[PDB]
DNA sequence: AGCCGTAGGGCCCTACGGCT
DNA sequence: AGCCGTAGGGCCCTACGGC
């Protein structure tokens, strides 16, 4: 909805394109009424590169900018009924906002080609630092952004039409494969050429969206927002032990300290992660309506509460010793985890689905005694071959069970990384008296919806597709589990029926494997051994890290506990020496000199209360100090042996097994 | 929309009302789906003794409950067509699912009475302690509140249809004051019959919103929500010195911990403590767009940002001296201020609107420096008239400045509580070149939404019901603050044009006056003295009890600073004293029986460390035991004469009018 | 009239890749 | 063709009282 500018002369009007009303209540705050319009949009704009035209022609945001510049489109391009001759681009300064901007110019380059040429097409400025105008004060976007006395509008140009031609087509077509050939040629880890505008900013959008946004972490199978989540209940302390935390504090904190976008993609991130039909092994445990296989989102945020499962202690054990490299979050006021310790390989076994620019990853889950059954054989022989791994791993485990059909699917997916796997739902057929039978449907696929399979099935015997179905009820129940009935009538076959269900509808569907994720914080294609092998060399740094963290932590503490020890062994002489120091720093210095103490020392004879002088405290301090000698030398062992780190990650993982491995859920079938 | 079950033989199936999806996801996944149908609605529900039919009959919920229920409505009514024998009202365990349980009865009472009387109606009684029902697991609302074997449903009886009647008249009706008259006569601060299901269900709601949502406290001059919002502010350190925080982290805060609502209530309400045009004095400094004056709203939550302002922490001082009681918050897991300690008089500086149930409250905003100078003069003679608080406090001040025609309006609001005052815009004639004039407009009344005006005049012009305006501009900008142009044919008068706008127009508009806040925990109509004096009395209390806590603190200090003075004179033997005792306890022992100490003083000795040896500490402590004994004096000085303590309110109440207080800003001109 | 301000409640558009 | 899941962006109904 347009905010006009009362001049009326197209020559000194400018018209600002922002992305919605939060950024746009702030521009017109701004702006000079006079001569300056706004059109605020909403969010990501229709490509036109890659619609049917009758559709960009419906697209209520296409048609409100077209008249908004009074020109028309295509053929009947009236550059001298233009009304601004300033269209100045003006979206957030993150990457959507690059992307939006992207869109915006594929728009004005293939139906208003020469509103650009003409010189009319402005790409404004707005400083970085900001989630979006909405988040600036008026007068700081006029100064910035919008004042013509001191901002800075880069001018659209069209230098080589056959080149930009090309640029649109590659960036904004439907041909995926020459996307991704400009990103992997291209990834890197005044006025404005618009060959070039498209370039670098589809790339910023391109290159953000792979590596920190849709694609998983090879080391803990996390994509950010779910690493933000789960590193956001480590720190409020959201602990299984603990009660729930209502999911609103959890969202607005993630939001503010970690991930700086919408609340529907935190939250429901989140919900996805509770759900026991979504996650083969669910890292929240959700108090409330948290969304059902019939495709009902979760209860509304206010209302639901969450904490952490228990398997999720796993995936954070040890953050704070020193196991991973933390990094600068998205501000600079907060740290955050490049990558969770891990300590099961999540990425396998809760599998991720990611489409991302360019390229798209979809990893199945898998059975967790299966995969750590696995590391553990490769981690006693690197040379194993995939097809010894598949003896551990017979294939993927869907929370949801069923049933897959044949095992080439696997094989090729778990040597290549690619694979079309057949899934199935458990279904048998039984009688129901009369001499009447029935088909009852007890799994499903995974991630199919069920009402909308039913749905499927009642449109088919609706529009006679289908023959023999007489009635259908879902009489799923907290009590029953997932129940399907298809009643059949009297004397038809109904497994002549059946195989026509598993044709006509998603009670067979494929799992297409692409199992692409970040190694070394690149997007690649990796098979079922690779993906190991980096899940283990991850072990292998975590525990090797932790011991060297704790080693030094407890060197340090020793080095306290010999000065309290020297200090309990000669307390008068440091009651004496203390007293009679004018100060603090006298004493400090004149402990250090007596005692042959450090610094660290005599500040913690200086800090310990009198209370530490009883009889019981004093060998609370002895018992301390020995028991630290015994594992300081524990700990020297294992750094002085890779063989004996190497057999405590197998340990560990053992450990983990048999503390959370279960039954495999789907069943593999000849 | 409806999940409906699989039986369709009614006199076995039960449909389920609920509040929206959220509550009918676990209701969908807790019932037994062969016999219970689950209709969701979408909260608060048309009022059908107050709406008309045309409007009821085209209501999106009404029509689904109809075609759900099958029986048909009114004179078409039929029993037997109904598709269930089981209605059961299921809204969530709050004040707000009182009020809708109140209102979808009324929906059955008027246009389905034979389904009440067949006794189809049932009432469900999920437990207390969740928010809403999409806080419940499936499994444990099924097994308390759906399962035939252990639920306690109630069937809703009607047993007096006169009664009745009249019930639902009066606490639905569109009569006020039989509502309003109901609700003080009975306000106190397996089957059910309907009057009585009515009438207590909407008390209830209806208390609760007079009391603790939509109107404010006489002392702190603020309703629950923006308490909770500024206390959280203060319980986070969000100070004016710290940077701004995330709007989404306030508000996901406050509502956890103190707000129990939706999140756009609590948001809102933050924006508007952060609206230059909204607060006389802004109790939230903003950063980001937080609307403007045409009406358009705040940027989203996740994009602003908000702290503290400067005459903020006045509403706050001293909160920590246990000045004002603090309560259990909705769940028991936090404690809450009931009130802040409010060091200026913040009801009648920043105003109030509110509706609430049977009363709503219009309180206008005032000039910081002349309520303190009021109060000042009140303080030193609690026989003061009206006419002369108005030598002190001339009128309401509106942080958008303007005009108020003549002094009886104001002059009846503070006298009785209630009045009407007229604002103008600012507005001059100018010329504008070639013989032609324009009328320019810098300042419009109060609660005017700008943009709203424009479009109303722009109205007039086009309907031709205003004679003599040309051209009509908003040329209002930062740089050049309000500024709406309105140019005048030539040769016409634009006088007469400028006072037909005010007519015709939001360019003159009232205020209608109703102080009403609360007093004692009840809503009280007051009048300007009334509200003067019940704030004084607040400022006395706050300073009593602050003193008083200083004086019970500084004992304490003082106590413990005699058992470390004993300490660090004999602490050679104190030392071995420790040194052969082998538990804490022991040793506690020893030292009090040695050294004739309390338990605190012997805690405190074991308690100290090292350091605290050092030679000069003994003269150290002594300096400080000597301070603050020259300092319980004086505490106790106050509280041994009341004309002190009252002077030393006058003293800080001063100091806050040096600070803060600022220039009046609307002109009142004389009627 | 419809607007003030705290409350109850929810829906739909867009991009992106790969499988059907 | 339209589904999967992280992303960009917003709008409407209802109660309540006084004018
Ligand atoms: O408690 C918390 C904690 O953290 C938070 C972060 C962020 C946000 N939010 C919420 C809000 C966007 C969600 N509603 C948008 C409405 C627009 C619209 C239009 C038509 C139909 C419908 Cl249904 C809707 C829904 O914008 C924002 O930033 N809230 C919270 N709350
Ligand atoms: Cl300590
Ligand atoms: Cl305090
Ligand atoms: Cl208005
Ligand atoms: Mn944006
Ligand atoms: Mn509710
Ligand atoms: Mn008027």
């Amino acid at each position: 909805k347009l905010a006009d500018c009362s001049s009326k002369s197209p020559e000194e009007c400018e018209i600002f394109l922002v992305e919605g009303d939060s950024a746009g209540g702030s521009t017109k705050s701004g702006r000079d009424s006079r001569t300056q319009a706004i059109l605020p949009l909403r969010g990501k704009i229709l490509n036109v590169e890659k619609a049917r035209l009758d559709r960009i022609l419906n697209n209520n945001e296409i048609r409100q900018m077209i008249t908004a510049f009074g020109t028309g489109i295509g053929g009947d391009f009236d550059l001298a009924k233009a009304r601004y001759h300033k269209i100045v681009i003006m979206t957030d300064a993150d990457v959507d906002g690059a992307h939006i901007r992207t869109l915006l110019l594929t728009f004005f380059y293939r139906f208003m080609r020469p509103l650009i040429e003409a010189g009319y097409v402005y790409i404004a400025q707005p400083p970085t630092g900001y989630k979006g105008l909405g988040e600036m004060n008026a007068d700081q976007l006029w100064e910035t952004t919008m004042n013509p006395e001191h901002r800075a509008l880069l001018q659209v140009k069209l230098e080589d039409a056959i080149e930009a031609d090309q640029t649109f087509e590659m960036l904004m077509g439907d041909v995926v494969e020459n996307r991704r050939q400009f990103i992997e040629d291209n990834a890197v880890y005044n006025e404005r050429n618009i060959t070039s505008e498209m370039r670098e900013s589809f790339l910023d959008y391109a290159m953000s969206v792979i590596v920190a946004r849709a694609l998983p972490d090879v080391r803990d199978g996390l994509k950010p927002v779910h690493r933000r989540i789960l590193y956001g209940l480590n720190e409020q302390g959201m602990t299984p032990d603990k009660s729930y935390k209502k999911s609103a504090r959890i969202v607005g904190d993630v939001m503010g300290k970690y991930h700086p976008h919408g609340d529907s993609s935190i939250y429901e991130a989140m919900v996805r992660m509770a759900q026991d039909f979504s996650y083969r092994y669910p890292l929240v445990d959700g108090q409330g309506n948290f969304g059902s296989m019939d495709g009902d989102g979760a209860a509304a945020m206010r209302f639901t509460e969450a904490r952490m499962t228990k398997i999720t202690l796993e995936l954070l054990r040890d953050i704070n010793k020193d196991t991973i490299d933390f990094i600068d979050n998205y501000d600079g006021n907060e740290r955050e985890p490049s990558v969770l310790p891990a300590r099961f390989p999540n990425l396998l076994a809760n599998g991720a689905s990611g489409i991302a620019v360019g390229m798209a990853t979809n990893i199945p889950p898998h059975n967790l005694t299966e995969l750590i059954n696995g590391v553990l054989s490769l981690s006693k022989n690197p040379d194993i071959s995939i097809a010894e791994l598949m003896e551990d791993i017979e294939g993927p485990d869907f929370p949801t069970a069923g049933l897959i059909l044949g095992k080439s699917g696997i094989r090729r997916a778990y040597e290549t990384g690619r694979g079309s796997i057949q899934m199935r739902s458990r279904a048998v057929i039984e009688e129901r008296g009369g001499g009447r039978q029935r088909i009852v449907v007890t799994e499903i696929p995974f991630q199919v919806n069920k009402a909308r399979m039913i749905e499927k099935i009642a449109e088919l015997v609706r529009d006679k597709k289908i023959d023999g179905i007489t009635d259908l009820r879902d009489e799923t129940s907290l009590r029953t589990g997932v129940r399907v009935v298809i009643d059949v009538r009297k004397d038809a076959n109904a497994s002549v029926i059946l195989n026509n269900l598993y044709k006509q509808t998603p009670l067979q569907t494929s799992f297409g494997v692409n199992m692409i994720a970040l190694v070394n914080g690149r997007p690649k294609l990796i098979n079922l051994k690779e993906a190991l092998v980096h899940y283990l060399e991850h072990q292998k740094t975590v525990v090797r890290r932790r011991t060297q963290y704790n080693l030094r932590k407890a060197k340090d503490r020793a080095h306290i506990l010999e000065g309290l020890r020297i200090a309990l062994d000669h307390i008068d002489e440091i009651i004496s020496t203390i007293r009679e120091s004018d100060t603090d720093k006298v004493a400090m210095e004149s402990l250090q000199q007596r005692f042959k103490l450090s610094e660290k020392q005599a500040q913690a004879i200086l800090d310990m209360r009198l209370r530490r002088l009883t009889g019981l405290e004093r060998d609370k301090i002895e018992a301390e100090y020995n028991e630290l000698l015994n594992y300081i030398s524990e700990l020297e062992t294992i750094l002085a042996d890779e063989e004996v780190l190497l057999q405590l990650v197998r340990d560990e993982l053992t450990e983990i097994r048999d503390r959370f491995g279960d039954d495999r859920r789907t069943e593999i079938q000849l």
